């Protein structure tokens, strides 16, 4: 049940923001990793004498890469005078970030119809304020207001129907065509250390709603079409298993983003093409489930995938779950850097044509249950 | 002319330690881009609850690559009860550094015959000590004093993996690359006022000047008994036309560090070709190709050492070649290794001065500076 009760008009997400010690580094790796195109630039090139960023593309999804140069090369400007294309960024602010959290996201960044609105409703709403309305060259408006930690919801609208202004497009020579399959972001997971109250804010300022399905308690806000989707991880103490959400906050010092969905048009050519490069500089990805749950997914989903691409699920990895109303692939990668906090999810879901509805097929609430089931008739 | 006027008995270098904010990404886009291997971890995995530290190696070249945690995961522990594997180690020392320079060297290390003596000898002679001697593991012992900037010279020594509590990386995740890259030539740093930077580093070492046969800086080469531990350093000329970089490198590094690293190749074609192939896909850019007239003028100063065959391959790959009276040098630099315009690498070939080749065999290529600035007339 869906009341659509968005309080501002929300289009799709629009970037993803992480905060870096070198911004150049971090690009370069995960471009890739995950094959994604340099697409384009804010920096000393540009005349931008505060930040580096860089941007990749892939699909719809934009991965934004931002680092602070050395406060002294801009100690003569200030704000009305900034060289900073993105105009909340501030030193002190990101150098306190990296060192608490390591690498990882700043901005979960959704497109909006009016920015300026958006954020006045969501702070008359009860959301933080971060950052206030500026609007870039008459041309673009962005804005921010907390999310959960350190991470914020920032909104961005556009007058226009060129990522950002003071942005340049990368040289043909510096982007070549890079490209695995993955097409756009699909959901962003927070984790946090109560559930309730960072869904009562969020919500509460949003008006999104929760989303329907079937050692953590989860939840998932929503847009008006189910296309923003944001869940939010608790952990659950007192487990056998210490709760990875409660090692995520200690080595993350809090909540923050726990892990990026990103949807694959195909995610066997996506995995295997990530897999080639795992010890090459890419990622490598969680341990298989045993063949034991593969063995078990011919009852399960043998109404939706050939015996041929129930192999190939095991060959990459791969793990499947089904809705009511549609079906998911998932493979998780391991830590996306040196701490175990921020990982990547590869995505692809079958089923709820209308194009495709949101969350059709869910999260993969149930492999729980068939992964310690698998696990249990393994040993056997 | 050479006096031998070490003060203790130095070997070869041994690693280059990179001091980074996230140690994985850094270390993955440097493995690909260089095509060096996962040898050896200390993290997390292995015990290590206050640094990340990762080795790459090729051939003889090792780079460490390491980055801290939050202090948290270390607040009960005390220096006698460590779980840092390298001891000189220091949360605020190292985020400080890195938000000061970014990306950069902290620790250039050689082996010495002892470490103690070395770091004794060592501040007896004026050195500024960094970090004392530490015995790790009744095996290896490992101590610091500064050699500008923030930048320490490392000693280590064997009484007998890299270092002790780093751990073998597993051969799934350590894949063999190679480009044919195989030692440390040299590091040179960048200093404001190069006479007080020699007379400190040659005062308590015991190099010597290495002999050398208008534009940009000055400089000179401190060297051991044997010549393979060198060590150049610069400091700008200031009032030209054109603004010296190594005052650049200066003013956005915070001032002195380490400029750029010469790795030995054991085929420079073979490496520029493996490299510039993985430019554009996670690797290192190259700066812009010299004139072709700078190739036209090769034969009449190396056609006794190259065939146009390989005279033509150096234009393809932009290679610069120089001469002094004892050997014949081949070089190409990168474009900065990160955000900054700071550290580059350089790869080198030597041709010549067998008797083993002798150190600086060939020279640094300060003649490329007379030779480029013709070409560049010449092909106007
Ligand atoms: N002049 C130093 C290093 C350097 C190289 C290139 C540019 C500036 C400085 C040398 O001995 O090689
Ligand atoms: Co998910
Ligand atoms: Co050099």
């Amino acid at each position: 049940k869906n009341p659509k009760s968005d309080k501002f008009k929300v289009k799709r997400f629009h970037h993803i923001e992480f905060w870096c010690g070198d911004a150049t580094n971090v690009a370069r790796r995960f471009s890739w990793g995950l094959g994604m195109r340099f697409s384009a630039k804010s920096d000393l090139s540009t005349g931008n004498m505060v930040h580096a960023s860089y941007l990749l593309t892939s699909g719809d999804l934009r991965f934004l890469f931002t680092a602070p140069y050395s406060p002294s090369l801009s100690a003569g400007e200030i704000k009305p005078t900034t060289t900073a294309s993105i105009p909340s960024f501030d030193h002190g602010s990101c150098r306190s970030f990296f060192s608490s959290h390591g690498l990882g996201v700043r901005a979960v960044a959704i497109e909006v119809e009016d920015a300026e609105s958006a954020f006045s409703i969501s702070v008359a709403n009860g959301a933080i304020p971060s950052s206030p309305p500026i609007v870039l060259n008459e041309a673009v408006t962005i804005a921010e207001v907390k999310l959960y930690g350190d991470v914020v919801l920032r909104y961005v609208s556009y007058k226009a129907e060129e990522f950002l202004p003071g942005f340049e497009r990368v040289e043909d020579a510096s982007s070549f065509p890079l490209d695995y399959g993955i097409r756009r972001l699909d959901h962003a997971v927070g984790n946090v250390p109560e559930l309730g109250p960072a869904l009562t804010y969020v919500a509460g300022f949003t008006g999104f709603h929760q989303f329907a399905e079937f050692g953590l308690n989860s939840a998932v806000l929503a847009s008006n079409d189910e296309m923003v989707l944001l869940p939010i991880n608790e952990p659950v103490h007192g487990t056998k298993r210490k709760s990875q959400i409660q090692t995520y906050l200690e080595h993350n010092e809090g909540a923050g983003l726990q892990h990026l969905a990103l949807m694959s048009e195909d995610i066997f050519r996506t995995l295997r093409e990530m897999r080639k490069r795992s010890s090459i500089g890419g990622f490598d990805f969680m341990p298989s489930p045993p063949p034991t749950y593969y063995q078990n997914l011919k009852k399960r989903v043998g109404d939706v995938l050939s015996d041929d691409q129930i192999k190939e699920c095991e060959e990459l990895g791969i793990l499947v779950d089904r809705d009511d109303q549609g079906t998911l692939l998932q493979i998780f990668t391991k830590p996306l850097g040196d701490r175990p906090t921020i990982f990547i999810e590869i995505i692809q879901r079958v089923g709820c044509m209308m194009y495709q509805s949101g969350g059709c097929g869910g999260f993969g609430k149930g492999n729980f249950s068939e992964l310690f089931k698998s696990i249990e008739e393994y040993e056997k």
